[PDB]
């Protein structure tokens, strides 16, 4: 139905960990620079817990917060309460980025077209995971080594996948 391309933005470890105590388990500013680069001028779709961990709006992108809380408001952000209400707010967007966390990944699971996933080669302690996925009809179309250095102390790779509709 939806006219906008539903994309997933995620970084996860060797065991699909994406979260530790409502926080990222690693510090990788270069990966965030890639995220900022890839997502510029596009909607970011965030579960309320994800947004509040980030703490403030992110520049040059539509910020959309998913919550059941009907009284919930945030400055320079937009609040949706259902997948459909998002599709409404995004009815004229070309591409949209589901940005997390896990509950919000689960929610949009059946709608994903494209998949921007950063794979990190390390086993972090974590409580929050990226959902298991049926990769039938999916094709890896891109992969490249991330920048490892003093400020980015881990080995990671940028993967992009596309569902053959
Ligand atoms: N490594 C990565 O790429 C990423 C990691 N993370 C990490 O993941 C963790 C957060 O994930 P998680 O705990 O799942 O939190 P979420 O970001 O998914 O927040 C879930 C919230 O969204 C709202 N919500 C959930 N389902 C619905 C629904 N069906 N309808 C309306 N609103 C709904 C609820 O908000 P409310 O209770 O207010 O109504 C719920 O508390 C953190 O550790 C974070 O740092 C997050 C993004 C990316
Ligand atoms: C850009 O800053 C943040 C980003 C994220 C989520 C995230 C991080 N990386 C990737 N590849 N995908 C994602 N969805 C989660 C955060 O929570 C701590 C952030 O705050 C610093």
């Amino acid at each position: 139905h939806h006219h906008m391309r539903v994309s997933f933005m995620v970084a996860m470890d060797e065991n699909r960990v994406i979260g530790k105590d409502n926080n990222l388990p690693w510090r990788l500013p270069s990966e965030l620079q890639y995220v900022k680069k890839t997502t510029m001028g596009h909607p970011l779709i965030m579960g309320r817990k994800n947004y509040e961990a980030i703490g403030r709006p992110l520049p040059g992108r539509r910020n959309i917060i998913v919550t059941r809380n009907e009284g919930y408001h945030v400055e320079g952000c937009e609040v949706a309460h259902s997948v459909e209400e998002v599709f409404e707010l995004c009815k004229n967007e070309e591409e949209i980025f589901i940005f997390g966390g896990a509950q919000i990944f689960d929610l949009f699971l059946p709608y994903v077209d494209k998949l921007y996933i950063t794979k990190i080669h390390h086993a972090f302690e974590g409580d929050t995971f990226f959902p298991e996925m049926d990769m039938t009809n999916w094709k890896e179309v891109f992969v490249e080594k991330g920048l490892t250095d003093e400020k980015n102390p881990y080995t990671y790779y940028y993967h992009v996948y596309e569902k053959q509709q």
